[PDB]
């Protein structure tokens, strides 16, 4: 399926380092974007990309990017947004910043499309899941949940999960609301869509798997050592995931969705139609250099 990267350089907090000599991102050029990391010892590296966004792009800049993904999902395509990085590097900022997020982006819009569609004869029903990942078990933060998988039908529940239908943009946005671990548990919030056109008969069911991912930090009690073990595996399971869903000859591979979770929840959004789009943020001090490098490696090999 359709698979983007974009990478993220947030810009420094007022007591951070300011200096971003370090980090070099070119113009795009027509048909990857790249951005080359200098160390001072020196060493560069070098990394491509379908988009970078620059300190200075804002949150709104960045959904004009992804709109016309999200809207895909009123299309009958499974979409799912990963953000991915160091923990402090900006992926709940990007998800989830208020009224600004990817998240609260993608709803309002979605509202308005749906809106919209009435127009055209068409009926949208959605409803809403949203869950944490901790250690490989599932909580569920709209209050024991098992993945369930339909074959047949290609589709996922998860036992006793609140499921909540979706009235209106504001609604929506007391939920969120309403609802250290965080940084070390990936969130998923997804909106399932499943629409008619009164007209035609038309049938429409499509998906949105919006992620915060734990941060990909490599760790130096046991408690701790168990976490980050799970963590860094469920990690490195996603991207086998997804880079083996890339290759051209992907229906001739094992998917280990199994391993983990996050992919087996998500395997049917992952699969056929789909469209993924993965963010790598970064932040720009230099102190930071060596997580950050391995955050643009990873992204690297999922986009190859
Ligand atoms: N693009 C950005 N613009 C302004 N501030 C940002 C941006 N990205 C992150 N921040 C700020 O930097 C800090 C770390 O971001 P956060 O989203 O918590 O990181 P993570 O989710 O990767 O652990 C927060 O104080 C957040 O408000
Ligand atoms: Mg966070």
């Amino acid at each position: 399926g359709n698979i983007r990267v974009y990478c993220r350089v947030r810009p420094p907090l007022l007591n951070e380092p300011q200096d971003m000599s370090h980090i070099l991102i070119e113009k795009f050029n027509e048909g990857a974007q790249s951005l080359t990391i200098n160390r001072n010892e020196i060493l560069s590296y070098n990394f491509q990309f379908d988009m970078i966004f620059e300190p200075s792009h804002t949150n709104k800049e960045i959904f004009e990017e992804i709109r016309q993904l999200v809207q895909s999902s009123l299309d009958g395509y499974n979409v799912c947004i990963f953000a991915y990085g160091q923990t402090g590097s900006g992926k709940t900022y990007t998800m989830l910043n208020a009224g600004d997020g990817m998240i609260p982006m993608t709803l309002s819009h979605i509202f308005k499309w749906t809106a919209n569609l009435k127009e055209r004869g068409w009926n949208y029903e959605m409803e809403c899941e949203y869950i944490e990942i901790y250690n490989e078990t599932i909580l569920d933060l709209l209050r024991k949940h098992d993945i369930r998988h339909d074959h047949e039908k290609q589709g996922t529940y998860i036992t006793n999960v609140t499921r909540m239908k979706m009235t209106s943009t504001s609604q929506v946005d007391t939920i969120l609301k309403k609802a250290e671990r965080s940084s070390r548990s990936h969130s998923v919030f997804m909106v399932h869509i499943n629409g008619r056109n009164l007209h035609t008969g038309e049938t429409s069911q499509g998906k949105l798997n919006l992620v915060d991912l734990a941060g990909s930090e490599r760790i130096n009690t046991g408690e701790r050592l168990r976490e980050t073990q799970n963590i860094n595996k469920s990690l490195s399971c996603l991207g086998d995931v997804i880079y083996a869903l890339n290759t051209p000859d992907a229906g001739k591979r094992y998917i280990p969705f199994r391993n983990s979770k996050l992919t087996y929840l998500l395997q049917y959004s992952l699969v056929g139609d789909s469209k993924t789009l993965m963010f790598v943020n970064i932040p720009p001090d230099p102190n930071h250099i060596s997580e950050t490098l391995n955050s643009l490696r990873f992204a690297s090999k999922v986009n190859s």
